């Protein structure tokens, strides 16, 4: 067994293959004798962002004590990093929000029906999500607070359209769909601003954050 795992999701764009890179300067290839998984004691896993190859990775969220295999084996999953790009989210058509947040729907309703799954009464281990507003550096990248409120609102509209034709994202009682509502399944889920590149607030809030939740 090596240090616990973080899983890097979201969209291809989002900007997880710099993340990686900037982090370290089934089965996952990863290097464990990288300076910033030693620094840091977690490993930052990639997954691809490709609509057909999602499922692989949903399926580990799905498990009540999920482990990765390592190949330089076995790694504790204890967080996810949901990365999107804050730019893109800018976009008048809507596109990027709505199957960015499709993606998303679908790992927090996992982690929900995770939750859910008792074999044995007792509750799984927390696994955290931190949804990294990313490319802040940017002009026109939504600021995280309003990242916050449309992703909630999409969310919303999903799980009402949903409903209308577990499918439930959130609590059974909700009438406006709040990151915080998850709290009800022991998931914490914070939405937080950064950068890879460029000037702006860069990326140590992010391994700030993880740093104190595993
Ligand atoms: N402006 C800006 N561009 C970024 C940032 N992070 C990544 N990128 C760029 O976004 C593009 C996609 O990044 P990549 O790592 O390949 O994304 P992936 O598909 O999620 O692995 C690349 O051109 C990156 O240089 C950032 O914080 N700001």
């Amino acid at each position: 067994t090596t240090l616990p795992s973080v899983l890097l999701i979201g969209p291809s764009g989002a900007g997880k293959t710099a993340l990686l890179t900037l982090f370290e300067r089934t089965s996952y290839k990863v290097d464990l004798d990288a300076a910033g998984a030693t620094a840091r004691k977690f490993l930052l896993i990639d997954t691809p962002g490709h609509p057909k190859l999602r499922g692989t990775t949903l399926q580990h969220l799905l498990n009540p004590s999920p482990s990765l295999t390592i190949i330089p084996y076995k790694s504790k999953l204890k967080a996810v990093i949901f990365l999107l790009d804050a730019a893109a989210l800018a976009d008048s058509d809507g596109d990027y929000l709505s199957q960015t947040a499709s993606y998303l729907y679908d790992v927090l309703l996992s982690l929900q029906k995770r939750f859910h799954s008792r074999k044995n009464s007792r509750a799984p281990s927390s696994i955290p999500v931190l949804i990294a507003a990313n490319k802040q550096d940017l002009f026109t990248a939504v600021p995280a607070s309003l990242v916050k409120s449309r992703l909630e609102h999409e969310l919303g509209r999903i799980r009402k359209t949903r409903q209308k034709g577990e499918g439930w994202l959130g609590a059974v009682g909700s009438k406006e769909f709040k990151f915080e509502e998850m709290m009800e399944f022991d998931m914490e889920v914070e939405v937080m601003g950064g950068n890879v590149i460029g000037d702006g607030p860069g990326a140590e809030r992010w391994w700030r954050w993880i740093g104190e939740r595993i």
